């Protein structure tokens, strides 16, 4: 006979999830960034890190070389528009605008760690955008094949991958003939938000992976859930079984983040249909960034990063890593430690860390945003924040370890000649 499934539906992060969050949790705190934290390049800012893996989840070496990609940008000491009004270098204007101008670097290393600077992926002219944001660049094979997926922003914010290879010598590693920049998907509006309903819309950090269950390929993203700015409607399910006294909603029905999915038509990665999402936070938080896998125990962990300043009205919670887990890809999922959060960074310094990654061997990754040195003053970091292992044990995460500044050791090395 059929075997009725319950149908797919999105997971609602709801309102009543988000007043579980607990921002004093030593078991989900990020450890301190000390004051004395070194920096890897004098010449540009790093933020978005993203470990070179393979489709199936596995960080990835070459030949023996760590390779990572990063969101990069100039360091512009010498620039009028960044000199205060005794003519000293304001280091946090130029950080602020790094956004306008990020383009995609590689780095590498024996080590996993001590990174030697590879530069642009990109020559100049290849991007069709003014602007390259995250997204994963997945080795293909054994000739050192990638398919850089990333976000080209500006006009717009698309999907896109660009095909190039990675080439080792004993003295380094090189990125070549990434040339073809290849559009494959943007917000369609009755699924994802589009800018024409929300200037403000996200669309970006593509994630792809192959289902360990199914063997299909598939990727997240962060959206937006579709409509006009303002719409949206925070209705019993958003709220969700919220205490007495907590009923206000506020303005929060301007809060519509969501983890999209698409599909791939193909082994190749090369035409995609979008899905419905995977996890919507109406009335919780506009901004479910980075979204990402690790399959552990025949269970999905769907992690995703955020900002306290992006929560809806009446709630909050600190920047970082939030996450939940499902037996299926497609749900329904639960949130980690009955709130969602996994790891936040610490009251006492809340901005000391973003864009965090988990990998599959419990490590999350993370860069140096602002870290307190006094009363007022603060230093600004572009570079990478201490790797912190975490342990994922059914609905619960627990903090373990505290390793050093930008370690992302591979687990597979990939043995690569053209």
């Amino acid at each position: 006979g059929i075997q009725p499934y319950k149908p797919t539906k999105a997971t609602i992060w709801s309102r009543a999830d988000a007043l579980k969050v607990n921002e004093y949790d030593p078991t989900t705190t990020q450890p301190l960034v000390s004051g004395d934290f070194p920096v890897m390049s004098d010449e540009v800012f790093i933020w978005d890190t993203m470990p070179l893996r393979d489709i199936d989840g596995n960080i990835a070496s070459v030949n023996g070389w760590s390779v990572i990609f990063t969101l990069t940008a100039d360091r512009n000491p010498t620039a009028p528009e960044y000199q205060d009004e005794q003519g000293n270098y304001d280091i946090t204007l130029d950080w602020n605008d790094r956004h306008g101008r990020a383009k995609m670097y590689f780095w590498y290393s024996r080590t996993g760690k001590d990174w030697i600077i590879g530069g642009r992926v990109m020559a100049e002219g290849v991007s069709p955008t003014a602007r390259e944001w995250s997204g994963t660049p997945v080795l293909l094979n054994e000739r050192g094949e990638i398919d850089l997926y990333y976000t080209a922003v500006t006009p717009g914010a698309t999907v896109v991958k660009v095909r190039g290879r990675v080439v080792t010598t004993e003295n380094g590693v090189e990125m070549v003939g990434f040339k073809k920049v290849k559009s494959l998907f943007e917000a369609d509006g009755k699924m994802y938000q589009t800018e024409s309903q929300n200037p403000y819309w996200a669309f970006r950090d593509p994630c792809p992976f192959r289902d360990p269950k199914s063997g299909k390929l598939y990727m997240l993203f962060e959206g937006n859930v579709a409509g006009e700015r303002g719409s949206h409607v925070v209705g019993p399910d958003e709220l969700g079984d919220v205490p007495p006294g907590y009923e206000d909603a506020g303005n929060s029905h301007f809060q519509t983040g969501c983890i999209g999915i698409a599909v791939c038509r193909d082994e190749d990665g090369d035409d995609w249909e979008l899905l419905p999402p995977l996890i919507t936070a109406v009335g919780v938080n506009d901004q479910t960034e980075r979204p990402h896998f690790v399959f552990q125990d025949g269970k999905y962990y769907l992690f995703t990063i955020s900002h306290k300043f992006t929560y809806g009205d009446g709630l909050t919670g600190p920047d970082g890593v939030y996450g939940f887990v499902s037996e299926n890809l497609f749900g329904p999922y639960v949130p980690l430690n009955g709130s969602g959060l996994v790891l936040g960074n610490p009251p006492s310094q809340p901005y000391q860390t973003y864009s965090h990654y988990v990998m599959p061997n419990g490590l999350v990754t993370s860069f140096i945003d602002s870290v307190p040195t006094g009363e007022d003053s603060y230093r600004i970091g572009g570079t990478e924040a201490p790797t912190v292992l975490i342990k994922l044990k059914g609905a619960q995460t627990f903090v373990l370890e505290e390793f050093d500044y930008g370690y992302i050791p591979p687990m597979i090395d990939v043995k690569v000649e053209h």
